[PDB]
Formats: C-alpha cells, structure tokens, sequence
C-alpha cells in the first residue's frame, strides 16, 4: 500500500543503493517531497544529477518547448539544431585546442565507455592507467578500468588523509607509475583515466601539484589524459571545470549527471583525431535526444547567467564553514574535504588512528533522513559522508540542513541495527 | 549562420553517425519532421522506432511538462519514486507476470540487453548463451558480447540448410546443445521479428517450438523487442503472434516516444539475486518514467495496436503494388508497423541490390520521405513509423516512394560516397 512498499514489489534489487525508506512523489527546489507531504532537504541532489535542483524554470521552459516540437530524437541518423547548437557551446567552453569535438551519450558510464573504445580504436593502445578505488560506470565496458581490461595498471589515489607508503607529497605515487610503465612495453597504453577529485573513494581531493605532475608523466609517454568530469564537473568545483583547479588540461573531458540537470545526458569532448577514426561505432538510438540536449543547454545558460561557479565556491565555503562547527561538538568527524559544492565528511573511531566508522555512518544517515535530511554515503570503508546539493540550494537551506545534520548526530544511537540491516547499502 | 548539417560536420564527431543522407532537423509534429528549412518530411523511421507517438503528442508534451514541473527526484537507485513505481506496475500488469516477476529500468535498449545477461550470469551461474546470427542487442561491449551458440535465424526468404520449414535449425540446435554441459546456457536471446537482419519474421512454429527447447534445457528464453514491442506488430507484445510467453522482456526504443527509457521484465529471483549491481545514476529517472506513462497510455487510449495492425496492412498492400511496377522489390514482411523491403537484382536469384538500395533513400529523402535502409546486405527498406501516422502520411509516402523508385538515376555514386553509413 506504502509507495516504498509497492517499490519493493514491483522494481528488482539489481539496481537499488538504498539507505532508507526514501519514497518520493515531488521536488521543488532543493527539497524532496514524500508521498504524504513530508519535506526533505537533498544534500546529495541524486549524487550530483539535480545540478539545478527540481522544477527550475529554465529546466521546465527548454524541456516543455522540446517536447512541444522535438528536432528528431536521435543525432544517428540525422542532425538535429538543440544537440549541434549544445555540442558548440561545449566546444567553446573548452581550451584547448581544438579541433576537438562532441559525442554525446546517456550517462557517464556510456562516455566514459566510449572514450576508451575511441581512443584504443584511433590509437591501437589499448593499455589503459586508472586510479585505484575509481568509479567510471557500471556498464561492462567502463567497469573494466574500473577500481576493484587487459593491460590495465591500477595506482594509489594521492589521498592526504591517509598518504600511499606515508609520503604525504605523493611522490611514491609517481615513483611507482614510473616503475610501472617500464615493465610494460614502450608506447603501449592509449590512456590514463583521472578523477580530479576522487568520487567513490571518498570525495577525495588530491595533494596539491600532484594532477599536473601525473599529467607531464603521461603526455611524456604518449598517453592520452582523460578527465571524467561527471561527478565534479560543470561548475560544482568552484570553476566551471575541476580541472582549472590543478594547473593541467586534459585531452579529453568526459561529462554527466549534472550535465542534464535531471535528464539522462553525457558528452566527451576529445581531439577530432579521435572522434573521426570511426563512424557507425559507438552509438545508441536516442543519444543525442533533443530533448535531454535542451535541458542540457539550459544547465550551461543557467550556470553562465548566475554565475554558478562562484555560487558553488561561496555557498561551498559556507557549508564547510558550519561542517567544521560539527567537528568542533562531534568526534567521529575526523575529516573534511572537497571544492565547492563537492564536499565529503570522513567519520572514523579515533581521530589519531583515523579508522573507519561505518556502522556509525548508517545509522547517521539513516537518522538524518528520519529528520528530514537526505545524505548518502560513499567510500571504500562506507564512512564518508557525501554532499553534492543542487548548485541552487540557497544559504537557508544549508542553515537548515547543517542544524539537522547536528541535531543527526545527537540523535544517532535511536537507531536499532535491524533497522540498518534492512538497507543493503552499497 | 552555417548550414545546419555543416555545423553538424564540425561540431558532432564521426564515431556515432549513422548517416545516409543531409538530414538536418529544427522540428517536428505528428509524423513530419522539419528540417531548417521548413520543409515537412513524412518520417517512414519514426527514430528507428523510438518516436512511437510521433513528434509533439499532447500526452508526451502533458506528461513531459508536469514532471519536469515537479520532478520526483531524479533517480531509482537511491530513492524509490512514483512515477518510476507507477510505470513498473504498469509493465507488469501488461505482461503475465503477476507475482513472479520484476522491472529494472534503464537508459537504452543496449544497457538493458547487457542487465540482463549479467543479472542471469549472477543468479544461475550459467553464463553460456544461445543468440542468432545478424543478431542487434545493442552497441556496447556489455550487449555485443553475445560460451556461445549461434544459430541461423529462420528467415523464409532465405532458408537454412535447404529446409524452408526451420527444423535444420532446431537441429543444429539440438546437437550444439548435447556437444557441451547440460546446465552450461543460462539464456536464450531472441528477436521475435530479427531487426538488424532485415525485418525477418520467422516461420510460423518455430519460435514457440525453439521456446520449448529451451525450457526442456533450463535454459531462459529473453524475448528481446526493444524495435518491436509496445503495440508495433498489432499486439502490445510481439510474442503474442509467436505462441510462447519468454521468461525474460527487453523494452526499449518506442517506450520513451523520444525520451531514453528502457526497462526488463524478469522473474524476481532474477532481479533480486544481488542489489548495487547494474545502475547507472539516471536510471528511473520521473522524467523518463512520465513519458513511458504517457505511451503506455496512449497506447491503451487509441487503442494502438489496432491502428498498427490496420495502418500496417494498407502500408503493406501498397507496397505489393509498388512491386508490381518494380521489379527490384523482392520481399515484403513484417508485423504491424515494423515492415520490410528487400530489393534484390533478381527474383529467382534473390541476390541482394546493395548499391541502388543507397540511392533509393538518398532519392527518397530528396523527395520528402524519411527511410532508411538494414540488414547483413544493406538492402532491405525498414518501415518503422510513429504508431500515430495518418491514413493520409501513408498513401502520400507511398506515392513518394513510387516515385523515389522512378528516379533512382536522378542520385550518383558520388553523392553516395559523401555518406558513410553504416
Ligand atoms: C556517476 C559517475 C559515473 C557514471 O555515471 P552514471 O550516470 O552513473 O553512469 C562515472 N564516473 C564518475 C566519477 C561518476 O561520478
Ligand atoms: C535499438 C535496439 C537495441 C538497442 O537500443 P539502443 O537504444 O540503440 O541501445 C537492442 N535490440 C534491438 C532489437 C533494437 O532494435
Ligand atoms: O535500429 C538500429 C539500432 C539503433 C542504433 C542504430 C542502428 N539501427
Ligand atoms: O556516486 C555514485 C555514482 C552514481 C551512481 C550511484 C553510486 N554513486
């Protein structure tokens, strides 16, 4: 009878992440709205998706005037105005140069995909670099450089909080790319995947200078440097792209989630090079749908009109800000982290020996939701905290949000394990 | 101020261009695209099927609309939500499937083809898969995987071993199963109407016998009508021609009417074995979940079925016509609005026309008629047009397409090359 229940009889467990209970029949602005009328503040904006959070004029005008006279549905077999005039403006937001063009997809998980099969195509390299404990996607094509393909080399993400070999400038880091590399032979691997603050690891920054070191390694061995952007990018950093951040520019940008601000969009932008050296090769009937491309244009006009970037940089300060204020009343925040609109709290069992608190983790975002709070959790030890509001969640909200999310902590031990164990997470 | 298809050129990489001609689009309503230019194009493609309502359908733009007005989140990963819930119910209560089964929703016709594989390879165990040759089940690594039994497809036209009737193939079949492990095929993938091979519908029989098969072996019969489902054939499910019910549905393309939107129907413990396991982030999506609403309401509400099994006939029957004064058209088939024309040099011979095929839709497409043309040979006309088209659309594309077989000369080898297709 309960929405939550019905979604349980009717939707396979194949494709659940769920932490609780969470039953949704609306959305306005960065709130949620339970099926009995029940308001919830989202700090996670559907890991990043709800760039402009729900029902914002500029989503509903493009999509509505799409929808009333579509261009096609499809960029396959036809062009059509709203994914050309998309694919530009992409272009133009990117330097350089170029000679670079667009191929557009559904997800992150077929860009990333897509990228690689490109690249290993244009090039014949089919080796590939990749950061331990990376998220690229779920399809069978991107999870195969994913964290844990042939010639795959896995390293160490520079994560401060906890240094590889204890060296916190990450210099092992290249030292063991290095010693990598030259066990395998000269002009082998086509790419290294780069995540400029790591999503799945725990929302990790990486030290500083570090990017831009690994990128000379790289364009010195003839690997193309690709930068998924999907959970970090298009202004959530600060800037309009996270890579602006870390003194380097990669070869090829790979977006999403944002992207079609609730529509399913992505898009790699990578020298023509690349994209020309095929033609029939990766492709999916409604990529380049106009539909999602309107939205996807209404993402970017948005984000130019109310200078989002800057948005993201102070309401991100001021989040953090009230995040430190919680460190300085709750022990088990040992960590905080991120850019802009991207940030990840670590929770752990003692601030000295910094060990994972995943059972704490659980209960407390499970009681935040309880609350009215909507957080999820991510990292290898299931003890980060997770915040990636819409770009437009107002100071207010973020007041309300940190005054429940202390009011979570507080409240934690309510939470019975049978309660947790009903909700496989991840 | 460009030409469209030349910003297109500039813009837009080579690597998912399926182009045969300069379509260029700003527009559409009911079954006319709108090029910059202004002039309407009566749509044969529908999208490859995937605009089964038609451009501009009040229902989608209603739909659409609403939901984006206030969206139930953006995602079913980490929420359950309404729409997503509503549609799911739907699904199920239009397939025999009560209580046994379950719905996974996705982005594409390839992302669901390659769930449901992965989920019957966690669940069983068994990960040997029977698929047919010319087989489409999408264009990613996950779904162009398919350890493997590949058998002909039964097509009439052009019969396997010398056996019109297709019992060669559930010999082979027979043998290619007894020469490996029992219990080492987990699934069995099956276009009831074989798309890329050109719009085969197999003999009468065979799939419902190559079903029992298949059960006989344990073995999961996944009914892949991603092209062809959702009314299309002149049944809501095209197995429903077929005589057998598959364990598994792959739906896709048309279910959207313009949005990505793709789910499966599978038995719950199918689906249930393991969760976190096959998501992508925008996957039941209330955006996406309204506009499968709104067709699958339509569908209901026009009573679609009908309209494709009627508007396929007289498409059909005025095709046989056009056969009749070109001699090029050797085979016409199909369901409802899925139908196909093989063009071939000879009748006897049925040796395939690849070359004035190409010129046939680059001629038509001049003319005011979007087609396109598949199949192993590339010369078979795919016929997939929204479930919507009029009564008028199609006497009128058929009088055009008349007259695209006339001037074929008109389109050189030249204009052709421009175009890499395929
Ligand atoms: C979310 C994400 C992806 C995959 O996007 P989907 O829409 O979930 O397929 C890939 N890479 C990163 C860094 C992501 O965050
Ligand atoms: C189109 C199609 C697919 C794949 O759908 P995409 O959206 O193109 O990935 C799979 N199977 C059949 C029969 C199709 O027609
Ligand atoms: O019908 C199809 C499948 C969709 C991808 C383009 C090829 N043709
Ligand atoms: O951050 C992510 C990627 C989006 C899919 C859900 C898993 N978590």
């Amino acid at each position: 009878k309960a929405l939550y229940d019905r979604d349980g009889a009717a939707i396979g467990n194949l494709q659940k992440l769920r932490f609780f209970p969470l039953a949704i029949s609306g959305g306005r602005g960065a709130r949620l709205i339970e099926e009995n009328g029940r308001e919830l503040i989202d700090l996670s904006g559907a890991w990043g998706a709800a760039s402009l959070g729900y029902g914002h004029p500029a989503i509903v005008a493009a999509v509505s005037a799409a929808a009333a006279n579509p261009a096609g549905a499809t960029i396959l077999s036809a062009s059509n105005a709203p994914a050309v005039t998309l694919a530009e403006r992409l272009l133009a937001s990117f330097p350089g140069e170029g000679t670079h063009k667009i191929w557009f997809g559904h997800s992150g998980s077929d860009a990333n995909e897509a990228a690689y099969r490109a690249i290993v195509k244009a090039t014949g390299r089919s080796g590939v670099i990749a950061f331990a404990g990376a998220y690229h996607g779920c399809t069978v094509g991107s999870m195969a450089f994913s964290g844990h393909a042939d010639g795959l080399i896995l390293l160490p993400y520079p994560d401060p909080y906890r240094p590889y070999r204890n060296d916190p400038t990450g210099d092992a880091i290249l030292t063991l790319l290095t010693e990598k590399l030259a066990a395998v032979p000269a002009g082998s691997i086509g790419a290294a995947f780069i995540e400029p603050i790591q999503s799945d690891g725990g929302l990790i920054v990486p030290p500083d200078g570090f990017l831009r070191k690994f990128a000379d390694i790289c364009r010195a061995h003839g690997i193309l440097v690709v930068c998924d952007e999907v959970k970090v990018g298009l202004a959530r950093s600060g800037r309009l792209h996270c890579f602006e951040h870390e003194g380097f520019v990669p070869d090829i940008l790979v977006l999403g989630k944002g992207l079609g601000g609730g529509l399913p969009l992505s898009a790699v932008i990578a020298p023509a090079e690349i994209l020309d050296c095929a033609s029939a090769f990766a492709m999916q009937t409604l990529h380049g749908n106009p539909i999602s491309a309107a939205a996807g244009l209404a993402v970017l006009e948005t984000i130019d009109r109310d200078d989002l970037p800057a948005m993201a940089e102070r309401k991100g300060r001021l989040l953090r800000d009230g995040l430190s204020e919680l460190a300085k009343r709750h022990p088990l925040i040992g960590d905080i982290r991120g850019r802009g609109l991207a940030c990840g709290m670590e929770l752990v069992c003692d601030r000295q020996s910094r060990e994972p608190a995943r059972a704490e983790t659980a209960k407390l975002i499970y009681r935040a939701y309880q609350l009215g709070l909507v957080v999820y959790y991510v990292g290898m030890n299931g003890n980060v905290l997770e915040f990636t509001p819409p770009l437009t969640i107002t100071e207010t909200d973020i007041h309300k949000a940190l005054d429940l999310l202390d009011r979570a902590f507080s409240e934690l031990s309510a939470v019975s394990n049978e309660e947790i164990a009903q909700f496989a997470g991840w």
